[PDB]
């Protein structure tokens, strides 16, 4: 359940969800990282 | 072409544009949870 | 160190930020799809 007149335009809601974009994207640019540490594993026996 | 008046700070256009942001991400993740699906399919056989 | 009267509500400053997300999460996606590339190169050994 939610108001219905609080917070006229989310002036701390939209830039709190930044906040949840801002370390999701840093995990998705981990994994994607160590993707890549995982794929040279693989390139140590096809190379 | 866009108006020259209305919308005075994006009060919903910074954060339409957040959701974008939150399915764009998402999908990121996505093929990211993928590629170390595919990374353990090649340790299958680097093992 | 920042002033603390000026910018109300970030008008600019929670958009400004959604910029960077966007040539980020662009990034991202970037790797993504190259690490896509490296497996599939390790698939042509473990094919």
């Amino acid at each position: 359940g939610s108001h219905m007149e609080e917070d006229p335009c989310e002036c701390k809601s939209i830039v709190k969800f930044q906040t949840k974009v801002e370390e999701l994207i840093n995990t998705l640019q981990q994994k994607l990282e160590a993707v890549a540490k995982r794929i040279e594993a693989l390139e140590n026996k096809i190379i």
